[PDB]
């Protein structure tokens, strides 16, 4: 198909059967390939949607400065959509973020202000200092579950229908899981929504809950499963996809033959070529 | 959609209008996003097709060893499809290939034998030494234009039809351009087929031609255009996409208003995060 710009490519991600990873399970295991999005992550969706929603509400217009405070957990989504739509993008964050993420944000034209909640305070000060500027923060935004309710969740319903017993996805930022859970439980309340909570220093952060269970995953188990996804399924994913699939192999053990479990594969291999993808790094971290 | 494996995701790549890059041209400029393929390149297509064709001819079966001699110009396509389909993959090459490409090939389970035409001689020796082994070489294969005639070229016809005045694409390995040119000139013989020939040390190699013109592009011009594709169009491409778009801006200057030029964007940003994407590297190479 012919499109106006790359933002129109975001979404409608394919679902692939995980034939080798799912061998040890009685159920069928599937992976939704969010890492194939043009920015390389499920996070492409929220960035584009936040700009579209703020434009529709007349809060921003091209030429304006967008200020994105981040704890390094958010994607390149605001920078990507900002570059496409003609916004100046400023990002505030702690000095903790990787060279791989920083070089792409900068190539997309974003200005990064590194801080030693100083990054949130910096965004608020920049918002008052810079004329025609607006803060776009993925955290406490409240319209984050809506995009995943309107798109990601609808795609899962369109592709797999009511023949879906379990969905496994990450809990950070928090938009994906809440939006998808809300959409799926409206038509299938018996569906099991599994929250992926990485507790490691690398991948981790720092009555009727829509999220049925929260599984804790360390870094070793995430990276080893990510290596299985690349070697056994040809899925060029990052560590968070390994976290999600490891959690699914644990939770899906309860499911029966003919039942299906879907895992969101949120990140790409791009930022990890000098990390878990490298056997020397795996050995050095004591993961091999 | 729901699929059996990641190889079924290869192809049907979107065409996006290049609204900012095309401003200096009287014609409309478009980019076919081959870098969005699951292996990150147009080269995904040939790798999967070579294995499918050799399987159909009964020359190989899963469990067999596939030997891929390469001058580092070929993609991760054989390794990717080999991992998915259950083949042992051996790659022979000169010590010249990047850490980024090597780490992904190895993560996909390929064994790499580095040589100081020693890599072609090594493949031939391994073919005689290893039982149930078969050589899959992208060069001199002769069935390389067929896949691009059957798929890439057909997609261009399906998306843009006869309202297409020019197609710009790379000449290495040689399958893409010949296969696409043959398909397009059968329905539109007036179409202009522009061959992209990078002459730089980084991106370069070493009566009725289907290829109308061969444009030479140095490394500086390729990398600066690649930086424009990321910053102005949000296309997370590699240097060869910059080569192709730079060549299109030169050749398409002859086209008129309402005419359309399509450029194949063959590679992704993944292998270049410590290279052209980095301003420090651009400065060090004397490109800034
Ligand atoms: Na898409
Ligand atoms: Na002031
Ligand atoms: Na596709
Ligand atoms: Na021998």
């Amino acid at each position: 198909m012919v499109l106006d710009n790359i933002l129109q490519v975001i979404g409608k991600t394919p679902v692939v059967r995980l034939h080798r990873i799912g061998q040890s399970l009685p159920c069928e295991l599937y992976g939704k390939c969010e890492f194939l999005n043009p920015g390389g992550s499920v996070k492409d969706r929220i960035g584009a949607a936040m700009i579209e929603s703020a434009e529709k509400q007349g809060k921003i217009k091209p030429g304006d400065t967008l200020i994105e405070p981040t704890s390094g957990n958010t994607g390149i989504g605001i920078a990507l959509a900002g570059a496409v739509k003609g916004y100046r993008v400023i990002i505030t964050m702690p000095e903790k973020m990787s060279h791989e993420k920083q070089v792409v944000l900068e190539a997309l034209g974003a200005t990064i202000y590194r801080t030693p909640e100083s990054h949130i305070s910096l965004a608020k000060r920049l918002n008052q200092e810079i004329p025609n500027s607006y803060i776009l923060d993925q955290y406490s935004n409240a319209e984050n579950p809506d995009i995943h309710y309107q798109t990601t969740g609808q795609e899962i319903l369109d592709d797999m229908g009511e023949n879906l017993s379990m969905v496994v996805m990450g809990v950070g930022t928090g938009g994906t899981i809440i939006g998808v859970a809300k959409k799926l439980k409206e038509v299938n309340p018996s569906i099991q929504i599994i929250g992926v909570d990485p507790i490691g220093s690398i991948l981790g952060g720092g009555d009727n809950n829509l999220i049925d269970e929260y599984i804790k995953i360390n870094d070793k188990d995430s990276f080893l499963m990510a290596r299985r996804l690349i070697r056994e399924e040809g899925l060029l994913v990052g560590g968070s996809s390994g976290s999600a699939v490891w959690a699914a192999c644990q939770a899906a053990q309860r499911l029966k033959e003919g039942e299906r479990c879907l895992v969101i594969l949120p990140d790409a291999i791009r930022n990890y070529l000098t990390k878990f993808v490298d056997d020397a790094w795996m050995k050095a971290q004591g993961f091999l």
